[PDB]
């Protein structure tokens, strides 16, 4: 669970005694739902970001920093910013960032990103830019997860594919049983789920505590959490309508009494929350 | 833990077979840290709010609604608003509110607030007003907790008094042992803690997940969570400096290795979080 | 036009060679557009409790009232001289001491947070709006006719006679087929006037799709800015009064230009 | 003064009896104050990829650029015609079709969320600022002298000769004791000009404590509005250029009045 137990598990290569991650080790390490021959075609942005020095390997230091950035909740980014903005000028400069990398590395058992700070290393991040950077990063990793189920690069996945994903987020032969009912083709009568609608669903899981409140409020009015409540809450939380295939799959997979009301025992208490949520 | 198990425990009076809460039952029921002869002088605002019909008793229906409103996190209020705004006009009218009360009551085992909607019942709540109302409510209950330790109405409590409070929030002879070192007088050399600074501390516990992130970020840079880190984080979260007596007491009570770094085992993992946090 | 000129002109009581405002002077001064029991507004302004408003008291009240809701955090930081996140009574009465010498509890021990300060300014703004509306609701109905709303609109404007010829067309009675306008809607319409820039943006986005700014656009924009349903009668009165050329399109003249930020 | 007048005046290419802008026409048009490789700005504007900017393309670009960061949610809702929380390619190219007929992926299958739209508009605004700054940084240093900053300030103004006599006093060289102004600071100063109402508020709050608006106030206000430390050299140049009467107090004339919302 710790990023140092993750790193020792997955760092498959040594150089001058020091452990290191190849590209494929890195991708395995940051896709825990898929990994507990990846035929990589391109080098993911996530890797180029994590690999600060540019030797094409992820150090312990580099992995810890990448983990840390990725683990920051969207709504707590400003707090993290103020901590890493060591001189309080409201910008993060290359040195404040390389400073962190240096310490994390020197805390390795063994013991500048041109991408963010420019070729020269002379640019800085405001809070807004830093929010944007943490966004691209989160989205990139979602893209890696997504692509396992869409190797063609179509832009979308089947409903069965979406269901495997949903199960990967769980904890399942009961949950697996429902996949049978789920389409495995994208035709006219069976639509797929877009990356965008996968990202939105991750938005919903980030705010799982707000789905929880929603279910407790409707339970009061004696309203079952049907697909219409599910739709409305997602709209409020995600700011985007869910499309039906999303909702249909969620219900199919998780509504294990088929009764049409998605309870707390059936969905909220089955999704592993995030580190600070 | 459920508000219906709370209500059956505490509703000490019956009328036409139906169970009910007196003022003192109500105050016991909503101060769980203090209650698992209150000599009430005035009738608390919380009671006047919870008692919609005005018979001077809290029904099951009235207690469920009061619980529900009080349990809503500050940052999730807009979600709750949109659920209770049944006709989507962006206002909560008396009927939308009385509608909820009616259903909660009719879900009792046995089976308009002039305060919010006006004498006539003809006023409504925007989201902002609804946020304000939920605020006053949260603050009122904090005032009830506070007053147990300040019966005089001085405006402040001793550091020992503040420490008992902190322990009430825990889970303690180890934690109790430290109270010995804590002043029990408000003199010149020993200052008390104001209600304001008690409210701010509750703000800090509401965002305990952000203290958690802070501790994990400093742990990386290999910075111990000393009183200076504690100060700075509270400022970021609460938007108010903590005064020293607050910090001194927190450390005294919870820093059980006296080592000067407040760990996660020592504080974060000792405070029972809120219902959706 | 400045609040010092305003104070001079409305302060009726001369005592010890200074001017002072009674309750009625103070109400006429804070309702510039338009000119029982004592208002919360007056009680807040009378820091010394002498039952009159001094020049310093009025300038202070005027300053706090001038602060736009969106900029209250900026004003809070300027007033929190020490940077501790709370406005104490010493800091709050800073202007008052200076403008006078040429909330905090009876012990003045309470410190205001930004949320509390936002709340305070909100009550203040609402009170001044109640006073302006109560000028057209003496019976205390809680609603005003369409024609009374029209006058209140013309007051907020910058009397064209055409403005005054529109009022005939507007009902002066409330009845089952001629609804009245509630206080809550008058407040909400005041929100809309705080975000008049946002209305202007929307007018450009609509013209870009060859869509003039009709009652249908006015209602939608109003809803996304105020986040509450606009009342038809408010909008009809806006169009009846301000759509001077009566083409059904409310131009940037006519309304936005006619009404800190 | 309107973008239709602007387009007419700068579109140099006449073909098929319509006017069109080259890259250089387009850069001169979007940098009104002031008038290598191809800018992201031009690439976004050229929806059809013909390598020129049409009248419709330019009006569309101009509209999106005009949207203030704080009002992007309002603009998003107007553009999301169906109310589903996403702007599709059909909705986005609505204005373009209409103004022309008198992001979304190669398949145009991508839908923009509000966050993505905010991001897009942010890149656009930053690109136009880079172009304006690069006009005074040809060497690509990433910093500009104080005198070049002064000119850029005078460009944003509404040439008084006094404006031009101030520039002599300002260094035209960067050296260890005459610092230059970075792009990041020019951007941050642009934020300050977006919130000029907030600067005006602060000027009133300061006068209320008998405190004139000096470099010390200017720095503090700037910091709480932009949330980044102001550079001394930016502020000194503002005072040198705009404090026309040289009393050390930057009045509402001189600056706020001199520069939607
Ligand atoms: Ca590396
Ligand atoms: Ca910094
Ligand atoms: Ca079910
Ligand atoms: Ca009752
Ligand atoms: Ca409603
Ligand atoms: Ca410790
Ligand atoms: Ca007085
Ligand atoms: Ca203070
Ligand atoms: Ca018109
Ligand atoms: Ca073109
Ligand atoms: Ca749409
Ligand atoms: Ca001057």
């Amino acid at each position: 669970s710790t990023p140092e137990k993750i790193f020792q598990c997955f760092a498959s290569v040594k150089k001058n005694g020091e452990s290191f991650m190849t590209v494929e080790d890195f991708i395995r390490a940051i896709l825990p739902h898929q990994f507990k021959s990846l035929n990589i075609k391109d080098i993911p942005y996530s890797f180029k970001i994590a690999d600060v020095d540019g030797d094409g390997l992820i150090s312990f230091g580099e992995f810890m920093f990448f983990s840390t950035l990725l683990s920051i909740p969207e709504a707590s980014v400003p707090i993290a910013f103020k901590i890493m903005d060591v001189n309080g000028d409201g910008s993060i400069d290359a040195n404040e960032f390389n400073s962190i990398l240096r310490i994390l590395s020197n805390q390795s058992p063994f013991a500048f990103n041109s991408h963010l700070f420019g070729k020269k290393g002379d640019k800085r991040l405001t809070l807004d830019q830093f929010q944007k950077f943490l966004s691209q990063l989160r989205r990139d990793v979602l893209q890696l997860e997504f692509n396992f189920y869409d190797p063609s690069g179509r832009g979308q996945i089947s409903q069965r594919d979406f269901g495997l994903l949903l199960i990967s987020y769980s904890k399942l032969e009961h949950h697996i049983k429902a996949l049978s009912s789920l389409p495995n083709k994208i035709d006219a009568n069976n639509k797929g789920i877009s990356f965008d609608q996968f990202v939105s669903f991750n938005t919903l899981l980030d705010k799982l505590h707000d789905v929880e409140l929603s279910m407790d409020l409707y339970k009061g009015i004696n309203q079952p959490f049907t697909k219409s409540q599910f739709k409305y809450v997602s709209k409020i939380i995600c700011n985007v309508d869910p499309q039906p295939e999303v909702v249909n799959t969620v219900y199919q997979v998780f509504d294990t009494d088929k009764n049409g009301d998605l309870a707390k025992d059936e969905f909220v208490e089955v999704m592993e929350r995030r580190k600070y949520r």
